[PDB]
């Protein structure tokens, strides 16, 4: 007998775009500061805030589908070039109500 339980939970939460930039959205840290690349500033009134799927808070790994590797140039890039459409995936750890 001895202490162990596993309670590593993950929320990934698609943010389908639809319109073309800009979007209304940032990021900051990532491995380079040794920070989780994780959403800043997110214009209010733009496209990412009228989706409502995503907030300044978030960790987003996959741009465009592209799968970073916690980089932040290559991610910002990745979007100055996006699309009519853009596909971004953010993981929430979400905690609080479950005991451990």
């Amino acid at each position: 007998g001895s202490s162990g339980s596993s309670g590593g939970s993950f929320q990934y939460v698609p943010v389908q775009l639809q319109g073309g930039a800009p979007w209304g959205f940032t990021l900051k840290g990532g491995l380079e500061h040794c920070e989780p690349l994780t959403v800043s500033k997110i214009e209010d009134g733009g496209k990412a805030a009228l989706s409502q799927k995503m907030r300044t808070g978030d960790e987003l790994v996959n741009i465009n589908g592209t799968p970073l590797y916690g980089s932040r140039q290559e991610a910002l890039i990745l979007i100055k070039g996006s699309f009519r459409i853009l596909k971004l995936i953010v993981r929430r750890r979400n905690s609080g109500p479950s005991s451990g």
